[PDB]
């Protein structure tokens, strides 16, 4: 008779209990959920980021009734993951699986702690869909959350995150492939996290219809790029609003949604080869992924007065003033240097520090004059006023 | 290790996504569902009928990204099929099975789009029971509907449609087996629809209490017919309140539910055998399937003027009136030519054509009379009133 | 404009509301004789009557794709753009052929067809290649998009 037991019993301890305790800062909370041990001799162990999320103790429970206090080594909200670390010896673990290899259709049984039990629950299904989650038919309610996901042959090929459904099973979980766990898990183990970078790229989904539209085979296949913002790595490396991404370092791109999905998982520094074809020309490009926070920053030091604004040229007869010659406020970035100052959306500029202010251009060659300060003049509506940019 | 992927992965194109757009004559709607392709050299495909309602719009997306403009041959709800009809080539299909060869317990994987994506979701489970559904514990949500049940070997065997259960999966789908599925296709790929025909035939479940009661062995098989009503095929063919049906054309009949499946699938003009017990006789029948229009056409100048009431003798001493003696009309069907011309229930009819009328068949040998109208004199309570009745 | 009416036909015109009066009752096809008023010089036209949905489809047909959308130049510095040129799309028929396609009222239309879109006439222009389609290269917001106008 067939049977799946005979590989779930080798691995079973391999997945754990962890129950949480806290406070939400927006009230006490217990929050149960599941685990895997990663590396029996190290003690490292995967889950949820969403599980241990404001934990002060993570009490994790291996089958054996050992109830450990347990670390937390890093956790990446973003992928929703955390890696775990536990003093005690004597743990058991799994094989880690190649989530690529798998195929909707596989069997597959899911490993975790629904509702309460303290010694753990397992439950079969197929694969169901391959997004950047995986899909299973395979049981999956509260509680599942940070357990393991094993193929026909018990493998370790994902960890289970969430349901579609007042949420019971309704037979459609989530799994994120171990592959991005592996790498996930190092990044967080070796860096203690992990630095996500910037690239300066908006890309949009080939439809067919498209791929046609830009004198290419109804099944070309890639990733459209719509922008490439300005004094970002993308436009760098040299790319274009319009090319056609087809290929990222090592993985192919088939849909707009894996560009994405390959990138933020490359650390700050990461140089990433980027082949896209143009004009039915292919040509690869390199592209640095930069610091978000630094290049924020530079690019506030480069505009430096007028960094957070948005901008236009006016002319208008406006009483009381006569006829309006300036820039038009259009925006304001509420943390920017300039809305810090006075200037609020509507503002006309017509001068800055004493001189005529006429286009953007007339203002900007203005911002130019290196100084500590730019002494602005504005009007809002019948009344002016004059405010000191720093 | 087993897998179910081997064969999905040739089969996954056949199954396509179904969105509908329009308004609802009692509103826009999206209604999103899936289908499935049968004919991949002409784009026959199949799908529920409740899906593709009030379309203007039918957009088909096939694996490859293709969107394409869908068209409705044509779609009986009383079956809740729709044939469609799509003009893109290099198309792929899977083998249509044999609904008939399926037996409880055998494993089955659902394919369709449960909420969204745009490439396809696939589900496991076995078959539950057969009854005219099939039901199946392999997931099936909102989304599933229009697209493929398939056997462990991957040929369609069935069309699932609805769920039991405020309503997810809790493992409980109904699909349409497959021999029904191709049966209602041609006809409405050829005839471009379905003519559904009349019987006058009412027909119960043989419980072995009855059989037994009717002098059979509590094993016995069949339907009993509990009614045949006048002038229908049922009667013409030479059948008759209990009689049990063991056997129509082809199918053998073990249920009541299966008479009313197998006939209302034969088109108008068909021919059916029916084997009938008969006080422990067994006797072969023919009746021919007619035209519900028609028909209803047809005892409507059979007896004219008439038709549409409910008629009964009436004899009472009634204030002012004396001693009534007419009939009684004791229901009118409101499209009636009696309550067009202003009988309503109640009346008594104590004239007609200057005759005294005295019980029902003194009238309706009045009615007999050869003219354009009757000529009809009524009470209502208290008072009286002529009314012609054309 | 400024013409002053005189007469329709046979009909002489005395009021404003008499026109439209007038006119509803001639059947399409008719070829009215307007005798129009321009300077003191009166001077008499020639016009043909048509049907209110054939002349829809004259609007339609004239006009490939931008049937049904207001549109003026744009220019503005704008994060996380840097400075946008094109030309911004003020309104867009609930029924016009890129409402259709996609756009939406306040999309800046930086590229059509491949090319730079800067006034309103460059974009008209591209909008004349003998072409099945109009890929209009939109922004909104901090974001763009490209979308298939047909």
């Amino acid at each position: 008779m067939p049977s799946m037991a005979p590989v779930l019993k080798n691995i079973m301890p391999a997945i754990v209990n962890v129950a949480v305790q806290g406070y939400l800062p927006n009230r006490k909370f217990e929050s149960i959920g599941s685990g895997v041990i990663i590396d029996p001799n190290n003690g490292v162990i995967i889950t949820n980021d969403h599980v241990i999320r404001n934990a002060s103790l993570i009490t994790v429970t291996l089958q054996d009734g050992r109830r450990l206090k347990a670390r937390l080594i890093g956790g990446d909200s973003e992928t929703d993951l955390a890696v775990l670390k536990i003093d005690a010896k004597n743990l058991k673990s799994l094989v880690i699986g190649d989530s690529d290899k798998l195929e909707v259709g596989d069997f597959v049984v899911a490993i975790g702690n629904p509702f309460g039990l303290n010694s753990q629950s397992a439950t079969f299904g197929i694969v169901s869909a391959l997004k950047n989650f995986i899909q299973t038919d395979a049981a999956i309610n509260p509680g599942n959350a940070g357990g393991a996901l094993v193929n026909a042959k018990g493998e370790l090929i994902g960890i289970n995150t969430a349901i579609l459904s007042y949420g019971g099973n309704v037979g459609i979980g989530f799994a994120i492939p171990i592959n991005m766990v592996k790498d996930v898990a190092q990044q967080i183990i070796k860096f203690g996290s992990i630095h996500r970078g910037l690239m300066g790229i908006f890309v949009q989904h080939l439809t067919p219809e498209l791929a046609q539209a830009m004198g290419y085979p109804e099944d070309f296949q890639g990733a459209l790029v719509s922008q490439v913002n300005p004094n970002s790595p993308a436009e760098l490396a040299g790319l274009k609003a319009g090319d056609i991404i087809t290929q990222i370092n090592d993985t192919k791109i088939t849909q707009a949604t894996q560009v994405k999905t390959t990138i933020s998982l490359l650390r700050v520094g990461s140089t990433v080869k980027i082949i896209v074809e143009r004009d039915n020309k292919p040509l690869t490009l390199s592209a640095v992924v930069t610091d978000i926070k630094s290049h924020e920053q530079k690019l506030q030091s480069n505009n430096p007065f007028l960094y957070g604004l948005a901008l236009r040229a006016f002319e208008q007869e406006s009483p009381p003033h006569g006829n309006v010659i300036g820039v038009q406020v259009v925006g304001a970035s509420e943390n920017s240097a300039g809305w810090r100052a006075g200037i609020r959306p509507g503002d006309i500029i017509i001068s800055a520090n004493k001189k005529p202010v006429t286009d953007v251009k007339s203002l900007q060659t203005i911002a130019q004059e290196k100084k500590k300060e730019l002494l602005v003049q504005v009007l809002r509506g019948p009344g002016s006023m004059y405010l000191l940019v720093i």
